[PDB]
């Protein structure tokens, strides 16, 4: 079979430029890559929060160290997501926050520390789970950097940045390596009688042909949805939000610092993200138009930040779900053309490079063996549905009952069998997936992470933070007092490390300034 | 002169039965009215959107309160038309909607609030015009009823209903009051040598005579066009659409509510109406066969609602324009036999009862003084051409340039001097027609409304919603800072009222259910 020689990518957003740069890197020889992007159709870039695999799977693959790309996209550090007002009727007099941290909880004699923490809590211990089981949250409260001043990493972390600058950075990188860039707009897609894409007709009269087409056209799914008519599986029975009102807000970094984390602030009918960088934070009230008008959401959002009627707003809508198949015939959808999940756990750009990684793992020749795309499609389904369930798990486990939106989340969602099973194991007191690896190994072993994306620590951070605890601690632990004592020593180590970080890390603001102002 | 004694109405659609019932009411004494309608020729009833004058001019005249006719026609409430994707290249990621609301914008020291809104916008104010100047659009976004639960009206509104049931309701009403109903089909019309209608010959052998004939035969204009040969002024140089593909679509009212408004969803080569009622919405893609085939339009329409090849479709065509004269000799055309304009602003049934109102205002004796019909004809010309221009104003002011259809609308339409003049005044920053009345008074003073049908607020809703703003705010306002401050207080009142409506109105779905399931 003849190899894929010509590849056309439609779209110049994060997805398109990730596709171009990843493919130019992966396909060392025999690949002519052309990216077409409209000057008249905006890209989506709201100020984006990311996860550690962005470096390990994407930028390492390209050979670009963090210190190289990060200042060029005005990047800032993210060590967690902090959830605010998710636990109860929010009360202005009560500190209701919890973190979802990156990295693994240690095990003690084959049992995660989360489980020894729960046993302690049963005996009256008051410290919240993540403060007991992770060394860094206090440091995040102090707004400290994830690294010592000399760059030595001290916690697992990822990044906040404007996705426009990332696309820009990658456009530059990809074009210097031979990606052909066409600024133009596809207006028509011709399919042959078998349903394979033949060519694209552009507004300026170009006809584009390729062996393989990558649809990075964004939510419109120009190729996959509009031309190939792949059904989009609407998942608004799983997740209620379908909208956002977003903006960027100046930050007084010198008086207030830069939070080394994304915040998710629960609202009446959704939640608001906060994504700090130097000088500004991006923020969006993600909402369900079924429970609040865009009008009321906008008022709620402005009021949250003390913003004025003169404040500019980005009024976004989205459909939650994914294509029935990401790759149909000679077209692979990547990015918003493939799926969307609300940014509650920073998985959007993850879906782009994880899908690109999978595409190269299932790379076709010009015969397009359906066994390859079928395998690829099943990986994407698992990747997305798994994240959808984890995100959904933040909603149906809420104890908030103070609005129709929160009541509908408690009562009216459709739950996969897979999520119910996990919730059942959790409530029984069983660990979810645990690894013996350290973080370095986990984040270096993408075939493992991709299939074991949400571990025990991730579920515990969310479920325990939300106030849903297991019915009881692990029965095994009643037979293991020595193991319980060793766990105490591990809790004491973690506390030592927290205290060392407190006095050793530079502020996130100072460290960011030091790298590049 | 002998009075009109015998009146024959040809046609049993909305127009015929409105004519019968209006005339039986108006002509208290000396009137024998006969309506002939074919059992073999369908009526036009697609699910119809209406305006507040339907109650005030038509049903009040008959003495039928809203609460009486409305459940009998399975009516639902309409508080606006919402225009979707009319502003730009539609983008699935962007909320592009605006409302055209019923009712007046308040004035502040002789200047409409629209003008104070524009000055604010010049200074960076971001709220869309209709959300600033009207209290109800947020409530429509929340799908709320126009009335409190006890029926107290809270906004100006009209109705959605199947026009078949209205005809049915009025048939019953008119026959109980002495209208003679003949189910039969006119096959021939005899004119005397002077060109006056002598009699109608029916398929079943009846000969019908009358002093006055009302042509409600629909688009075929059996009497006015076919028998009297009155020229129809084709207006396809003004407006491009000549076709519709229509259907009814089930609605999940319990999960999705019932939108208290008509939607107009701009397509590639026209627009699609949505007209919600209980259990279903009527919908039609109105299109120009010059830019899209009926085939492609049908595919576009099915795709819009995720409908299947098994979905039933009503494939409509129409000619846009009006008779040179509505009333010729002893024949008055009323309804589709008289004129057609696409349903972009819900004027079809309006044309029926406004024309009937005018007919009674110009009512003849058997001498048929041409001065009466000449006056009547000039009123109809003004009524129709005025609406034609307002509808046309939605098209030529578009910023959409993404298809041939939208480009032709931007560049290729014939514009009346009257519409150019208005657009010129608008762009200069001048108010169009303003009233000092409240809505109640406007909607109660039909001689005023009929001549001042589209006010400043109506033009602003459309022009501002479409993104065509005046070159600058009213120069007068630079001399009136106190007036500007008073306008602020009025903007604050409107916001208070919006917020009160949000928490006080029942959902439109709940209120409709409560009245009659
Ligand atoms: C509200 C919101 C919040 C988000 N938050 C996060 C977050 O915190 N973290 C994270 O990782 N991700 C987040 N995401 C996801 C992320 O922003 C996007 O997935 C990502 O930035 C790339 O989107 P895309 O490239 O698939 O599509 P787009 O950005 O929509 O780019 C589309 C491209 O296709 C081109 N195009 C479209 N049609 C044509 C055509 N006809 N001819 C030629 N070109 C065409 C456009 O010009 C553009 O270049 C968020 C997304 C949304 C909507
Ligand atoms: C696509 C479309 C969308 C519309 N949307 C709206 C809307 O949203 N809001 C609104 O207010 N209006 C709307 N209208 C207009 C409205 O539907 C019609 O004007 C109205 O319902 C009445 O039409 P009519 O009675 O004049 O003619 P028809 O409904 O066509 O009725 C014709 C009658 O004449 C009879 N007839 C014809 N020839 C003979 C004959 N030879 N002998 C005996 N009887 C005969 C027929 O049997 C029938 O009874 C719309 C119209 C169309 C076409
Ligand atoms: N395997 C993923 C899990 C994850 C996705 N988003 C996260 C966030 Cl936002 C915080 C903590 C962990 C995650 C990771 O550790 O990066
Ligand atoms: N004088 C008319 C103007 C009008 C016709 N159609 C409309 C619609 Cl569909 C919305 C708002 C106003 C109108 C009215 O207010 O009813
Ligand atoms: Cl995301
Ligand atoms: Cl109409």
């Amino acid at each position: 079979n003849k190899p894929i020689k010509n590849i056309v990518i439609v779209g110049g957003g994060t997805a398109g430029w990730m596709a171009a740069s990843y493919l130019v890197r992966a396909l060392q020889q025999q690949a002519n890559i052309t990216l077409i992007e409209s000057a008249a159709i905006p890209r989506i870039g709201v100020g984006e929060a990311t996860i550690p695999s962005l470096q390990k799977v994407f930028f390492d693959f390209l050979g670009i160290p963090e210190r190289e790309w990060m200042p060029q996209v005005n990047g800032a550090f993210k060590a967690a997501i902090k959830f605010v007002n998710w636990r109860k009727s929010p009360d202005p007099s009560r500190d209701d926050h919890f973190y979802h941290l990156f990295g693994n909880v240690p095990n003690c004699d084959g049992v995660p520390l989360t489980h020894y923490w729960l046993r302690k809590r049963e005996q009256g211990f008051q410290q919240p789970m993540e403060y007991a089981c992770y060394p860094q949250p206090g440091a995040l409260d102090g707004k400290l950097a994830p690294c010592l001043s000399d760059g030595t990493r001290q916690m697992s972390h990822a990044w906040h940045f404007d996705a426009h600058l990332v696309a820009d950075f990658l456009k530059r990188w990809a074009v210097e390596r031979g990606v052909n860039r066409v600024v133009d707009e596809v207006v028509d897609v011709r399919l042959n009688n078998r349903g394979y894409i033949s060519n694209l007709l552009t507004k300026e009269g170009r006809t584009l042909e390729a062996d393989l087409f990558i649809d990075c056209s964004g939510m419109r799914g120009l190729l996959i949805n509009q031309a190939l008519k792949e059904p989009f599986i609407d998942m608004s029975d799983y997740l209620l939000c379908d909208s956002a009102v977003a903006s960027a807000v100046p930050n007084d970094d010198a008086r207030d610092g830069v939070e080394p984390y994304t915040s998710s602030i629960a609202m009446n009918s959704g939640w608001t993200w906060k994504i700090p960088m130097l000088g500004r934070f991006g923020s969006g009230y993600v909402f369900s138009s079924h429970f609040t008008s865009r009008d009321q959401a906008t008022a709620d959002f402005l009021k949250l930040w003390g913003l004025s009627d003169n404040q500019p707003l980005n009024q976004i809508k989205f459909r939650v779900g994914r294509n029935k198949r990401a790759w149909v015939n000679n077209c692979v959808s990547i990015g918003l053309s493939s799926c969307f999940l609300e940014p509650l756990e920073s998985t959007g750009i993850y879906f782009i490079y994880a899908a690109l990684y999978q595409l190269v793992k299932h790379f076709p020749d010009t015969s397009f063996d359906p066994r390859l795309s079928d395998a690829f499609n099943a990986e994407i389904v698992h990747m997305f549905d798994d994240c959808r369930d984890f995100v959904q798990a933040h909603y149906f486990t809420t104890s908030r009952d103070d609005t129709p939106f929160w009541l509908a989340n408690r009562h009216d969602l459709r739950l996969s069998d897979a999520i119910k099973e996990k919730v059942q194991r959790y409530k029984a007191g069983l660990p979810l997936t645990t690894t013996s690896f350290d973080d370095s190994t986990y984040y270096e072993t993408f075939d493992y992470e991709f299939k074991n994306f949400w571990l025990n620590g991730n579920y515990y951070c969310i479920f325990a933070g939300l106030g849903m605890l297991p019915d009881r601690s692990l029965p095994l632990l009643q037979h293991r007092p020595e193991s319980i004592e060793k766990a105490e020593a591990m809790f004491a180590s973690i506390r030592r490390e927290a205290e060392r970080l407190r006095t050793s890390l530079p502020t996130n603001y100072d460290y960011l300034r030091s790298l590049r102002d």
